[PDB]
């Protein structure tokens, strides 16, 4: 309980064909304020720079979706928001590192300079 992956990882694991947040564990989910029977059948996005487009847009070809735009990003240290609202500015890296049997994406959100 002094570094990160213990102090407040935010870990969500999800599948990288259709997302869908697998589970998330203690930090992740105290990062926004789900966990992972709270969160789970969703996609995280939804809980990212707005919730309402920008989530179904990132959550598709990713990156800048237009190649060198700031449209729809997630997979970057951008400027999040949780279930209550904070827009709080932190680093996102998602990466297919399986888990089980199938391309598991993983998403891990790190507060800036915190």
């Amino acid at each position: 309980g002094a570094m990160d992956p213990e102090f407040n990882k935010a870990i969500f694991t999800v599948d990288a064909k259709t997302t869908e947040i697998l589970v998330a564990n203690d930090k992740a989910c105290g990062l926004l304020g789900y966990s992972s029977q709270d969160l789970i059948g969703q996609k995280l996005t939804q809980f990212f720079l707005r919730s309402d487009s920008d989530v179904v847009e990132a959550l598709s070809e990713e990156h800048m979706e237009a190649d060198g735009h700031a449209a729809v990003v997630f997979g970057t240290v951008v400027d999040i928001i949780s279930r209550s609202g904070e827009k709080i500015p932190v680093s996102v890296w998602m990466k297919r590192m399986r888990q089980e049997r199938r391309l598991c994406c993983v998403v891990v959100l790190e507060p800036v300079e915190r």
